């Protein structure tokens, strides 16, 4: 009932996955996403939760990269990736 | 009073805001990599919790960038930078 409507490069994501609208609800445009990420397989293996935005497109839409401080387990997994033990 | 050791990409982070030791207290490099981000401004001037990783050593640190599913915050932050409204 409330259509929006995708700037180029998210559009461009949509039709990728055939779409053929210019605008679309919200639950469109996250099942379009979600569409990409599956069909790609841009999720870990692992963990399929996860998403890595090493995909241009995926990661232009997101804009510059940042974290929040408040992000804390994000900051100590990125700590002890870079550490080892000292024994 | 527990010593952990920074891979190389750490150390240097850590020397470069002018440390000296081989190993470290977690708050130690959490004040370190604390002191980086404000000295080279890499946070957000608005809204100073945020933090970007444009740098390329901060970003190195972290590895392929990802997101979870679960961030739902994150998520509609990004699809509403590439909406518009239709009038
Ligand atoms: C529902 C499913 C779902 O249950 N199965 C796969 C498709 N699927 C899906 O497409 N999504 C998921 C989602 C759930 C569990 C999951 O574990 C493996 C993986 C998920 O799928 C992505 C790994 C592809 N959750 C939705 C969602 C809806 C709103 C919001 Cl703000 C966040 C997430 C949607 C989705 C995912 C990513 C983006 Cl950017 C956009 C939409
Ligand atoms: C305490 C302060 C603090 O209060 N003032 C600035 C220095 N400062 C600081 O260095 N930090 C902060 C922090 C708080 C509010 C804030 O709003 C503006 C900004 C903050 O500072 C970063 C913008 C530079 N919180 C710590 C922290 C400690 C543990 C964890 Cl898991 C997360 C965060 C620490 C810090 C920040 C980023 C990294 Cl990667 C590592 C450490």
């Amino acid at each position: 009932e409330t259509l929006v409507r995708p700037k180029p490069l998210l559009l461009k994501l949509l039709k990728s996955v055939g779409a053929q609208k210019d605008t679309y609800t919200m639950k469109e445009v996250l099942f379009y996403l979600g569409q990409y990420i599956m069909t790609k397989r841009l999720y870990d293996e692992k963990q399929q939760h996860i998403v890595y935005c090493s995909n241009d497109l995926l990661g232009d839409l997101f804009g510059v990269p940042s974290f929040s401080v408040k992000e804390h387990r994000k900051i100590y997994t990125m700590i002890y990736r870079n550490l080892v033990v000292v024994n």
